[PDB]
């Protein structure tokens, strides 16, 4: 795979969201990730609704948390999910409104990663796009991130309770990163993304539960 | 839906298992509501593999606990779930060594109760069959059952914690129940199965997270 990639210079990445008081992080990842495989299948990128899947993802809790893979499995099931703009985002869980007339996209299923191979989940990253992530970011340092390549030794490769986008990967000043779009608003680290430590062990549990929509 | 229902009586609920110091509630759970669907479909009972859904349910945390949706929705993606004498269970998370040859079973997706609803899961239980169900089983009360309808206040509907399967529901000496199939070998409670209080509010929370296949 090549030495870098980066979708958010190839179009595939939406602006980055805040996901406010809800614990939604998982309905944002995988909007993020069926974002990308949209730009990809068809060359147009839209906003799709985290909204919905908060209020229709009967596997999940809404904004109490969840998964991607339970997300991707109702899109699939729905044969649908709608745009943003049919589904706006409120921050709180309502009951279900889905509008078949605003689906923007599908999901034929998903892929999963090899659990916690890094060397696997570039591979994805560079064939595919961006692929959804889960991560330990309870960590104070994770919480207060700027700028950087973040690694901290605390990290519990094995407390995953976020879910983020990996939208490609690198190296900075001499440490290799995972470009991880999060849905904590603009303001938060670097214009609401972060740079994460990557073949550094599987820090924060990077590689250990992502996945991919199916188009 | 008629007063009183036995699935044991109709020969469609294998014997009991014992899922040892593994806590794969959620499996033994998932095959008895797959049996039981199996059986009305081929007029077959035979007993499917636990373990292969323990190894193989990615979504699921193996002996670490996990859904019975996403059983459902392994057995529907893998187009199979095999046999217990095809992939025995060993009461330990291993990995995934799913045999076609050996497959059982096929799973065309599923259907939840509505939460809460046990009039919905008495009509499900009476038409469709056995059904898999969440419960507070962390009473001490609980674990030392023997006869009667079980009942206890102090069981948390909200507090859902291990998986057991309902083969039917009555009445004895005026309390309504509901026929519980457990996964603690053949000695706990009245041989390994429980009665518990039907129509008292959702005890146990018994009606809040139930399912079943579709074959
Ligand atoms: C995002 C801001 C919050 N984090 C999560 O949602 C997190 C994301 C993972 C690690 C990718 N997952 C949490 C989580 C919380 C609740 C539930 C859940 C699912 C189903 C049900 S149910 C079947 O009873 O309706 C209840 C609760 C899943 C996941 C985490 F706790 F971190 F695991
Ligand atoms: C049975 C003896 C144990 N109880 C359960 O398995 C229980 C059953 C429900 C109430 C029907 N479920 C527990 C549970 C524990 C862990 C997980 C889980 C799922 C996925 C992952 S992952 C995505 O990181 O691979 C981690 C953990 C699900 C369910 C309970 F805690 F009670 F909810
Ligand atoms: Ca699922
Ligand atoms: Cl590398
Ligand atoms: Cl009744």
């Amino acid at each position: 795979a090549p030495d870098s990639v980066d979708y958010r210079k190839k179009g595939y990445v939406t602006p980055v969201k805040n996901q406010g008081q809800c614990g939604s992080c998982w309905a944002f990842s995988s909007v993020g990730a069926l974002e990308g495989q949209l730009k990809k299948k068809t060359g147009k990128l839209l906003n799709l609704s985290p909204q919905n899947l908060v209020d229709c993802v009967s596997e999940n809790d809404g904004c109490g948390g969840g998964y991607m893979t339970n997300a991707f499995q109702y899109v699939q099931k729905n044969r649908g999910i709608d745009s943003e703009d049919a589904y706006p985002y409120v921050g709180q869980e309502e009951s279900c409104m889905y509008n078949p007339t605003g689906k923007a996209a599908k999901c034929r299923g998903y892929r999963e990663i090899p659990e916690g191979n890094e060397k696997a989940l570039k591979r994805a990253v560079a064939r595919v796009g961006p692929v959804s992530v889960a991560i330990d970011a309870s960590l104070t340092s994770f919480q207060f991130y700027s700028k950087g390549v973040y690694y901290d030794e605390s990290c519990n490769s094995d407390n995953l309770n976020h879910a983020v986008l990996a939208v490609g990967y690198g190296i900075q000043k001499g440490n290799k990163h995972w470009i991880i779009k999060n849905s904590w608003g603009e303001n938060w680290g670097n214009k609401g993304y972060i740079l994460m430590a990557r073949n550094k062990n599987n820090a924060c549990g990077i590689a250990n539960l992502a996945s991919f929509p199916k188009m």
